């Protein structure tokens, strides 16, 4: 079984490819007595997340797939760059590349993703549209461990579907909850650690 | 064409049951004072605690047994006639151990309600609680939905989430869900009676209040 010990005060690396809205919430939370700090942000392209990091005086590293001869070579480089910061936890919810086997060898159990549905319902890139089309009244957000997207679930929180929602309005309501849930899960993992038996992840004492 | 079920308050409710009648008890407890429906009859297909509970509350009980008819279709005609005889506005069949047939649904689709101890479409079937626990979800819940020709597939009327706590076993989680499930059904019956519902595609939308007010 997977055992990840507590790491508070924890070092967090955020991997990002996009607008950095989640990074904003992490940076805002990760101050004072919050049990982690964002020590670095890694990106694979120019993006607003890199700008948000730099504005917060957080080091930014860039590892572009295009700068390496193969995905295996890129995997080694991003693993080395991330490991260089000695992270206890990695958030890759906003990262738009698949993390490879070298990265997972080092960071499985410590790498977190989010999804805008209550997994296992509505998996994939269109989970919000799919939930809306199905006519559910409750959807939600999931934080789960990254693996080789059905990794062990760390945390979930429900979100209502309101009569007359479109994809954009529902997705935005879910994203609001996703940010809070991720911030809470990072803190819990830092302070409590996690153990995984079967596919069930349990926060420690 | 959207299916439109108009308001029916003060509504007549028929409950179809085969078991211990826990949901029936919740409905009988709720259907007092200003509650916008009353249980007018309970239909069963066998001797069961639900039938005893109804009688104890002075509610008529009707019995339509599979064995008393020459075919499933004959039984379907009989239970449809028996249910319709009570002029119900709504039918609850969550505790009923028979698939309702096409004759019944021809009359009562849109007015017949079931419940499920998961947030459909997750964890369908008779092991929804055990399966949610084994999968390691942190949020499950209860669903009220319209009965149709499938199982666990009809338009969703209401849902409410229920947390999964560290150390839960199937029975502890199921207790937590069942409490929410019965309440959700009682609330959905009241909303349907007062406001009606419209179904477009597979999306069911309750009617809205006409004043704040
Ligand atoms: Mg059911």
């Amino acid at each position: 079984p997977l055992r990840v010990p507590p790491s508070a005060p924890a070092r967090l690396v955020v991997l990002a490819s996009g607008t950095g809205s989640l990074l904003r919430s992490l940076l805002d939370a990760a101050v004072g007595d919050y049990p982690a700090r964002v020590v670095a942000v890694g990106v694979d392209r120019e993006c607003r997340a890199a700008e948000i990091a730099a504005e917060a005086s957080v080091p930014v590293f860039t590892v572009r797939l295009a700068d390496h001869p193969s995905r295996d070579a890129w995997d080694v480089a991003i693993t080395a760059a991330t490991a260089a910061h000695e992270p206890d936890l990695v958030v890759s919810a906003g990262f738009m590349r698949i993390l490879g086997p070298q990265f997972l060898s080092r960071f499985y159990g410590r790498t977190l993703n989010t999804h805008p549905a209550l997994l296992p319902a509505f998996p994939g890139t269109h989970g919000v549209a799919d939930a809306l089309a199905y006519g559910v009244k409750v959807t939600g957000a999931t934080v789960h461990l990254v693996d080789a997207d059905t990794g062990p679930i760390l945390a979930q929180q429900p979100v209502p579907v309101l009569d007359g929602d479109d994809e954009e309005t529902l997705h935005e309501r879910i994203k609001v909850t996703e940010r809070r849930l991720l911030v809470a899960a990072v803190a819990a993992l830092a302070t409590h650690g996690v153990t995984v038996v079967g596919r069930t992840a349990t926060m420690g004492r």
